[PDB]
């Protein structure tokens, strides 16, 4: 009766060791490549992912699409202490999934997850949820979302001098809006990540771009 979701936890319960992020991680890895296939940013644009992360060293970090909490373990292993990371995810079984997935490894206190469209959620970051900025934004739920949620986001006051936003699949599916957006626009400097689709041989792509404010 397991949905795919399901079977990912189910794989991991058993397989990966409790409290340990990494290895949480590598088991996803592993189902993923030897029985089936699933959505997760994966290994090798997930490298990317913890190269920014490092870099920037975000207090505050948003991501759109949580799905198993795969990304959201990814991130959240290397925030600082004080850091937060805040998920949102329209799906009520896959923010389900998620929670138990950051429960397992051990980071649900770095961690919220918001339940709802992102279209919903983000103006009511501010007032519901303390946000004054956010440092970082990773864009990782649907291609249609990310030109009107990355404007919605500038709307409502939540990216500075700084921010970086890191986007998901801007090849494959590919994101041509977006990209037309952020780097036709001296709001952004931009930079392109050439990697693969998660547990795939594709090419595919996550784009950088840090907003430079009015
Ligand atoms: N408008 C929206 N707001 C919030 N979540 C959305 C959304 N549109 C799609 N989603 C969710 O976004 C997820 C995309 S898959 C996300 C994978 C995840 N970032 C990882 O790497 O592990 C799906 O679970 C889907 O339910
Ligand atoms: O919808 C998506 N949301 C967030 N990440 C996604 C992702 O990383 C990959 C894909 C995808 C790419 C190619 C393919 F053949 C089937 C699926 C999708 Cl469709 C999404
Ligand atoms: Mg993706």
């Amino acid at each position: 009766g397991d949905t795919k979701e399901q079977r990912i936890l189910r794989y991991v319960q058993q397989n990966a060791k409790p409290g340990d992020p990494q290895s949480v991680l590598e088991a996803i890895d592993t189902y993923c490549t030897q029985k089936e296939w699933a959505m997760n940013v994966g290994d090798a644009k997930g490298q990317i992912m913890d190269a920014v992360i490092r870099e920037y060293s975000p207090s505050l970090v948003l991501e759109l699409g949580a799905y198993c909490g795969y990304s959201a373990v990814r991130m959240a292993r290397l925030l600082q202490p004080g850091a937060r990371l805040l998920t949102m995810e329209i799906n009520p079984d896959c923010a389900a999934i998620t929670q138990q997935m950051l429960n397992f490894a051990g980071l649900q206190d770095k961690v919220t997850i918001l339940n709802g469209a992102s279209q919903d959620l983000i103006p009511q970051l501010k007032k519901k949820y303390d946000v004054d900025t956010l440092d970082m934004v990773f864009l990782d739920h649907w291609k249609d979302r990310y030109l009107p949620d990355t404007l919605l986001l500038e709307k409502c006051g939540l990216l500075r001098k700084g921010t970086v936003l890191l986007a998901d699949n801007v090849i494959v599916p590919g994101t041509p809006d977006f990209l037309a957006y952020v780097r036709g626009s001296s709001s952004f400097e931009c930079t392109h990540y050439s990697s693969y689709l998660e547990y795939m041989k594709v090419v595919d792509g996550l784009e950088k771009a840090i907003y430079q404010g009015p």
